[PDB]
């Protein structure tokens, strides 16, 4: 799995109910979100700051 | 999976619900969001800031 | 997988209900929002700013 | 999956409702919006500023 | 498993619900959220700050 | 702050940008778009769906 | 602050920039989007469904 | 601060660049954007589900 | 601070850059974005499901 | 600080910078995302769930 950076984000949520009721039968069943509070992140920056100044001399005699 | 920087977000939820009743049988269920608080973010941000100068040579003799 | 740089946002939600019922049997059920808060940002800059300036020699004497 | 800055959102929600009833039967179902606030944003921007000035000498005696 | 730098975050929670009931016969269960509190964090930055000047010299007499 | 529902939504961007040159100066300054992908949404629905129904009795002998 | 349900959404960005020139100076900067990437979700839905039904018998003998 | 379900969300993001430059000097500075992915998200729903049915007897010989 | 269910979110991102240069001086500062992968969620559901059924007596000889 | 279920989230971050050069002085700093990676999640769900049945008596001879 060679690479520079690689970020992956996959979200599948599946919820079912099954429940049997036969003449004279009764059930209640209850399904919260199948997702609760689920966050992903991730940041890539890539910078180059070259700073080259070049000074010879200020002043020299009474500043 | 070679490559420089790759984000992948995907998003697929269900739900289904499945409940039985015969003569003289009753149920309630409840189903609530396939989903609940998701969220992927991903940032990728290049940049070269790059200074270059040349100073001879400010002022001598009283400043 | 190769490349530089690459965002990917796929939503497909599904909700289905099914519910028997024979001469005297009665159900109810309930079906909230497929997707419940669901959200994906992706950014991607790319600049270059290269300051250059040659300067030779300001003031000498009496600044 | 080569190339450089690629974005893909895609939207595509089914809600569907089924119950049974036979002489002597009634049913009551709800069914929520298929999608629940869902965005996707993605933003691309790709500019060069480089700045270039030559400055030889400015003033030199009484400033 | 070669490359510099990858990160992987896969999220696939699955409930579901089954019970029996025959005439004279009922049944309650509850499913709270598949997933509860779940995050992924990942940055990665990389860059280079060179600092390069040539000072000669800077007055001489008197300061 | 009493009350039962209640959205709110303000966009106030501003950008301005301020630069000194003088005889033998230059400048040069970027502004990108004050705002930059920002959404504010907010659904709120009220509804009450009350079944009624009397059924005395259906069939009795050879259904 | 009492109240049932209440949202608030404010989004106010500012960017300013000022840089110093003289004589025989120059200088550049850059300013990105005050904002990026910014989202407010918020969703209220309040419903009642109560199912009422009166069945007396359904059939007898032979079914 | 009583109160049943409060949601406050408030983004005033601020950026501000300051550089100094006088006779023979220069300076570049980089600003990214305020703010960079931020969400938020709050859903408040309630409602009541009551199932009230009465069956007396359904058959009674030869199902 | 009495009440039942509260959530606050608050984001006030500053960014500043302050640099000197005097005649014959440069200088080069960098920022990035005040904020960085943040999000906020909270969700509060309250809902009640009775059931309430009556069944007599159901078949009796021959099922 | 009395009551039931109270949460708060606040993101107040803060960066600047500050640098002295004098003539024939540089400097060069660098400042990363005031915020690095940050989330808060807080749910809270409240619901009764009553199953009330009456079942006299089912089938006698011969099941």
């Amino acid at each position: 799995v060679p690479g520079g950076g690689s970020v992956q984000i996959v979200y599948k949520p599946v919820d079912l109910s099954k429940v049997t009721s036969k003449c004279g039968s009764l059930g209640n069943i209850h399904h919260k979100p199948g997702g609760g509070q689920v966050e992903v992140k991730s940041e890539k920056l890539d910078f180059k700051d070259r700073v080259q100044s070049k000074i010879g001399s200020l002043d020299n005699i009474t500043h």
